[PDB]
């Protein structure tokens, strides 16, 4: 029903976990880093996202600074490549569920694709209202 593809060490995706959990169900966790999507898997979840191959990639980790990816000299599928060989290029948390994938970043973008609502107010884990009792975004 629900995958969640998450960092345990980001706030974001945190976040978007107990966002899920809010609206009542516990979804399936995939630790992304050390069990990434296969090839086929990754292109599928991008063309869901509707989102560019580009802007799937971490920056400011370690293989995006030493493969010099900042620089627009990759073709889509070469970046796609350095995403399964690096899977910590890969942004965080990706959702899926039966209404649709998002890259939910920031994290209350998971609130479209959630088919329940949630279950009460939420507050992100610094303190920002996210939804109030009644359900309302702020
Ligand atoms: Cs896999
Ligand atoms: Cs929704
Ligand atoms: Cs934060």
């Amino acid at each position: 029903n629900i995958t969640i593809y998450h960092n345990p060490a980001c706030g974001t995706s945190r976040n978007t976990l107990e966002m899920i959990r809010n609206s009542g169900t516990e979804p399936t966790i995939i630790l992304y880093l050390e069990n990434p999507p296969s090839r086929d898997e990754l292109v599928k979840l991008i063309a869901d996202m509707g989102i560019s191959v580009r802007a799937l990639l971490r920056k400011n980790v370690e293989p995006y600074e030493q493969l010099g990816l900042a620089e627009d000299k990759f073709t889509d599928d070469q970046l796609i490549d350095f995403m399964l060989q690096h899977p910590i290029l890969i942004n965080r948390p990706i959702v899926v569920t039966p209404l649709g994938t998002r890259l939910c970043r920031p994290s209350e973008v998971v609130l479209d694709i959630l088919q329940d609502a949630q279950k009460g107010a939420f507050t992100k884990e610094d303190g920002e209202k996210v939804v109030d009792e009644a359900g309302k975004r702020l």
